[PDB]
């Protein structure tokens, strides 16, 4: 029930969105962001830099001033605050759904029922936890009355990457607004746009100046200027593990801000001989393909027990030739283009270095159109755990199909990684469904489904996927200060 | 109530600790360590490096193998470990406490009824905790059951100083070993001997091999080792600010491994005009010169009200004058040596920078013995904000005193500083102890009180003095991997 | 800033509300509402009695079928149509509000600025708890997965009186509904009309039909066939002691449902000799005669320290003299009729009593109109413990001041009642705050104010003042029923 | 590994345990206690009544005063106490064991290894809850610092039936004496000795006087004066549900005491036909004939699926006639005599009913021996869910067993009924588990297991079969009592 999208929205909000006003970049500088699809740029967009983000750190820092509007507000006045914001959102839906697939690339019928709607449910999620997240009384010994107050982290810089721009921005700013932070928030060069459009619907809900600031630009610029700021007192950031090893480095270099990081997988999805062979097809073709198969938490490494392999190849192979791609905008795509030229490489560059190490091309494998960064759905079959592709995270339309025997075999296989965000296990047995889930290394581990994301359950990596987690409850913990108080009383009494 | 000390302990551990046997280094080598009270060597230890520590990280990961005793034991029953070591140190807590004293220098009166009390009560804190700390059922969107386990982060590396080291190997063992982890833990050179012998106990207990392994040594070697191991999951460290970066940059350097600090503070200690003269002295005087000074939330910026200051001054500079330094195993000694010759000059050199910066000593401010490391205790007046020895962390018997005139002031000033480890009020009237609990940014704010630890209560820094907290609920969660599990139902029914 | 009131608001429902439908009660019976303020008939209403309960409580058990649409629907959505209704209800606050008054003769100012304001914090705080009550995963003993699930305790019937007809029905509603249960609701035979309205908008807003069910009647017909129904799962009751000790008989001889009571009280407020004057002056003088008295936690004795008590008794007086008696509708009014004529003869009865007795009547003591059911606001001086007026709920404007010299005194006789709704502590004394509020054997606690209510913070009764709480988390314990889930494992690993 | 039995253990207690001295009854009455294998009276028992329990109640309350020991005591400190009585307990486990047996009637060797080894660790499982309850601090609206304190409910009387006499004791004392509460515990007549003697550890672990409270007698009477006592402020009963209303009446009709209730049930054992015969076969004979049959939780409705019920009934039936009855104290014999001659009769009642109603009796059906009150195992076939056999418990060894056919079909069986207790699935199917588990109306579902049961799992009845949870953190709800402190501050900020 989808409305017809303006397959060219006008562009709205394009400068650094400081104190809920719309600022150049000092330097004055500008860089385009382009359209995937076509190759053409879109717009020109403000190139925060340091001098910029210092800027929008010293805006936060007094928002966040003992005695502002932002901290003497009601914590349940956040949560109407919040609502607020996902109501406006949902007013301009149609548009950023459109505008997200402009500058992002992903199929308009997905941005507008897949990732507007999340924004949407993960906002109003965390509306509601802004005045439930209580402290402790506690019964210490002795003659003392002991409590703690959780308190906000602070100022607080969140990175997002490009693959779900609207999306990433609401699981940073949820919890962050919930629990009374201000943030300084650096998006991705490749998606500006969106975020900037919600911070004009963040002035609009009425949200204090400096509360959140938003700060484009690229990231050994911006984003390492969040990272090592001196008075930043927290940072989050999504992207790869690589930038990740840097922004903690930083946080130790600085002022040894708080870190957490979502970062990337290698995610292994294993189907055992007694699963529903129709829905695991079905299931891990999803699991790998789905956003241009960009997604951390992507079905990268298809486990298929020996006695289904053949046909259970052969379906997916089916299934990935009759995926249609093109025209993000043309209701009938499943496929986009990848989000720039660098990804689109890549991706071709791990498609041959398949090719090279002698992995079966079963599909695909080539550019799909001659403008825009188009790739064929790919499936490589009869994949080896010591093959590149079956390592290394390739962010494209690539399956990967190995096979083993038994189930102490894949265990060890599947956990041979240094990723660990994420794990699927397909089967009807209720022991061996058991037995995976708990063996399996990683955040989240889903049973015969797969990217199934609720605002109210944690999601994060194991190992060098990342360290904390977003989402749920678990979502509070890193932007919460504890503070204990403890006072002498006359009597303790129980 | 206190036992007679044997005032020249036997030496029984003095070697590296790895699957619940005693080792030498591999290198042979070995380092000596100090009676502080005489300057003369107790005894020789095994000097531990990297290829000691990589044998302790195999010992480990081998006891935390999927189906190994302590994987599959009992969470009930890591508690009735838990309790069976508190029991056995409870055991030997006369010799124990003696060994401290020698090893440390802090007066034996102190180790048994203050140190060793402690540790007791953190075990069977945590004892209580092993099976009691649950993931959550959670009520996601569509077709689903979702929940998570908290599972152990793993194999845990954990560094702890020399000021407590009784109490500090406690706090981290207990909720390491309560939450299911296993652990290599690096101690002081200074102070190792008591932690050795502990580990004893922890083979005594009953812990399966590999689940605590000590390896004694230096810090750029050992220390560094653990912070940069390739397959270490997590580390917590206490000590100095400057050492806890190097250890977030390692870190960062290696495996993203998740870290927890418990650095160094600078925390004010504020006597409001209407505060219980007798008591507030007595108090600060505590806040302040406890265990020779050595203590991260030392009191050491006393901020009193300027209708108050002459009298509190004079009764603390009596108070201080009447101190007894000495012998630590006499029953009439307050106050031992310092731990080491470097904290000697150390501190000595501060006492000179008051000196030379114009602040008024007012008594004290040179050395007490002429064999060991004991210094006077010592005050300074009329210290203002901008005076090296009120910026900065002494760690000795070294007192600041300040003057202030409006409560509005004194929070601006106790919390100009980048340590917020702990803080304390003392007044009678509600709303300021409340006004100022609030609005002091830091981990810990006593009233009317101060160094009152509670197993229960959360303790660590806001700032610079550390990240994550230690004892109460809250010292589980950084020992804690949070794994969602997220399954397909026939139909999901509130 | 309050709109101008219809003061005589056309009424919209008058009938028994089931299955999302209007219906005249089974005998066709009907019962007059009348305005308190005139005396005069408002309208007729339904008169339900078992036979409509009994149709209630089975479309309600029908949508409560597993694999209902209400069943089905997630968490998150049963909080999206609470919210629904707190915006339907704050459209229509205008026309609400006066028919608050209209039928139970509260001011409009304050059924506008408080009655309406406290219902929609309500509605929207519980709103944010719809998926947020997790159950747990429970480290048990053996090769087992052990978890709860919370899930809804039923069919829950809910009784609730006339003094704050739109609040109560909130503060049942909003926890009910955000766990999933489903609702027979009794009001109040004086105070129908709002609730009924609120059903219209309850359908509007989308429930599915049967999850609210609504009968207004009377409560030894309507009432006592929820509390004695067979299929009955739950029953909350809002009254008197009195009839609280009916419905639990009547849940025992019955089904054993599960019961929570919210009775009557006889509350404390302390004033300490060191608390402010004019700030204790107006709370005691709000304590007690907000609502025309008629709140179940009524400050109705005020202990007053002998040294400030001659002064304080002078400055109340004045301030009840001063009461603005009237019109309910008029902007100057702060003071309606009481509810109906029973209420009104009781309150005359009870001024009988105290003038008996020997307490000093300072003030008021008599009608203040003649036509409604309007009285003097009255202040009683030099009360006794053991006088009636000092020991039994008079519901009324009827002030109670008694004096006192120590603190371990005042403690004593607050506590010696069988009433433990609250209480309240003036001073300015940290040590005394705490003591007081430690001591006192009370559901809340107010230190320097009365009548603090927040949505997140829990209220209910200590000893015959009632059993279990209501607001906040701690609202929600008894709307779950708690189901163990244990699960045989191959192997159980931490 | 089991010690030999004392097949005559000494009786040391025997009288009415108050203030930690034990006295006769008022009355000076006695009554005598029989061991059920042998029909001889054991010994005599103080017979307390409403006089004795008067005193008991005077004596708990004054333990419970503010600033008495037990109410002074470190929270922490009543869990190391909990941890002493568990191993004084231990230390004469083989002496109660045998007591247990002597006057139950439960093989020593259950006694031992079952009853003695679940005492223990619940024990010790409350010990560590003690200090670790928290209550909250709470963002409420406003200039406040709002929190909730976890008090003790207080007086808490505690009535016991016959069938697990010492771990009953053991669920009741546990989370009561871990919160701070105070005890006037009733135990049952059949069966006073071991909770008599445990009391003699009580005072030997160190608990105050008047913390625990001993009344041995009757129920209409004892009992009967608990539950109205005026100045008993919590009452906890487990027994059937015929007295579970008398109960909730007491405290309706008495001062509105709390009540939580752990009632009887017919809980359904649902076999599925893809379930591991064996396994089933076995498990389903353990689920009905553990303890002579003497269960609340007992499967006493097996439904098989017809696939498999021929087998199934065969196997079953096998099972049963091999089953070894006989003297409690021989090491082969599975199961002793019923507890009574009452119980005796009212089994041969239910059998003779069954015959009556056209069951297939398949086994067994009459006494078992000469001397003693044994049962033959008893195996019902082809029941039918009117029947009577198949709505009433029975608490003997009388096994029915039902056929089923669909999965819908079994649901609504197992769920028709006022009892719910607890329920058992038996499947290899993931989804099948799954739609059960939700579906069936119980406290308790195990799948593939029955009676499992942990210190940190809940369990208790839905319906009829009671109401509140026992074990795990959720029994420390009802023993609590909980303040909401709400304090006027200068300004609050998160
Ligand atoms: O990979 C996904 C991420 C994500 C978020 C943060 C990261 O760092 C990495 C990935 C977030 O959401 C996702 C939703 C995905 O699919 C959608 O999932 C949702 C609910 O799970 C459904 O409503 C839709 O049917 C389905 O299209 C798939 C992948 C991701
Ligand atoms: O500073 C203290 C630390 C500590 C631990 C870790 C750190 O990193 C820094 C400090 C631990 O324990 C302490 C106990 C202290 O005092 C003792 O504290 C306890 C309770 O607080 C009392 O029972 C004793 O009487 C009192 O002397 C004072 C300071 C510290």
């Amino acid at each position: 029930a989808v409305p017809a999208p303006n397959q060219q929205p006008e562009v709205f909000c394009n400068q650094i969105f400081i104190n809920n006003e719309w600022h150049d970049a000092v330097s004055r500088k500008t860089f385009p962001t382009v359209n995937p699809s076509t190759g053409e740029v879109i717009c020109q967009v403000a190139e925060g830099d340091k001098e910029d983000v210092d800027k929008a750190v010293k805006a936060a820092r007094a928002a966040f001033q003992l005695g502002s509007p932002w901290r003497r507000m009601d914590a349940s006045h956040r949560g109407r605050l919040l609502n607020r914001l996902a109501d406006l959102i949902e007013r301009d839906r149609t548009y950023l759904a459109a505008l997200e697939t402009l500058d992002n690339g992903k199929p308009y019928v997905i941005s507008y029922l897949v990732d507007l709607d999340m924004v949407l449910k993960c906002l109003r999620y965390y509306a509601g936890w802004a005045d439930k997240y209580h402290g402790k009384t506690i019964p210490i010994d002795g003659d003392f009355f002991s409590y703690t107050r959780h308190e906000p982290v602070g100022v607080c810089g969140q990175i997002i990457p490009w693959n779900f721009p609207l999306l990433m921005q609401a699981w940073k700013l949820g919890p962050a607004l919930a629990t009374g932070n201000v943030v300084v928030m650096k998006v991705a060069e490749q998606t500006p746009l969106t975020a900037l459009y919600v911070a004009n619907l963040i002035k609009e809900a009425g949200f204090p100046p400096g509360v959140v600031n938003i700060v484009p630009g690229f990231g050994p610029t911006a984003g390492a200027a969040i990272a090592s700021h001196e008075d930043v007192d927290k940072v989050a950031f999504t992207g790869s593990t690589e930038i990740g090893r840097v922004i903690q480095v930083a946080a130790g270099s600085s002022n040894l801000k708080r870190v957490t990081l979502e970062l990337g997988g290698k995610s292994p999805n294993i189907i055992m001989s007694d699963a529903d062979m129709d829905w695991a097809v079905e299931q891990a073709h999803f699991a790998l393909f789905f956003n241009q198969g960009q997604c951390c938490c992507a079905g990268s490494r298809t486990f298929v027990q020996e006695d289904i392999y053949d046909e259970f190849v052969e379906r997916s192979v089916a299934r990935a030739k009759s995926r249609v791609v093109g025209n993000p905008f043309d209701s009938k795509t499943e496929q986009g283009p990848q989000v720039d030229e660098t990804q689109f490489k890549k991706i071709l560059g791990y498609i041959n270095t398949g090719k090279q190490e002698g992995a079966k091309l079963l599909c695909g494998g080539g550019i799909a159109a001659d403008r825009g960064y188009f790739i064929q759905p790919t499936v490589f079959g009869d994949v080896q755990d010591g093959m590149t592709i079956a390592k290394e995270e390739i962010f494209g339309p690539v399956m990967q199909i190995l096979k083993f025997k038994t189930i102490e075999e894949v265990v060890g296989r599947a956990n041979n990684s240094t990723y660990g965000l994420a794990a699927a296990v397909f089967t009807k047995d209720l022991d061996k469904a058991n037995y995976l889930s708990q063996a399996l290394q990683a955040g989240t581990v889903w049973v015969n489904c797969y990217d199934v994301f609720g605002a109210q359950s944690p999601f994060g990596g194991y190992k060098m996927s990342g360290s904390g987690r977003e989402l749920g409850e678990y979502g509070l913990q890193a932007y919460t200060e504890v503070k204990t108080v403890t006072v002498k009383v006359p009597q303790k009494n129980s």
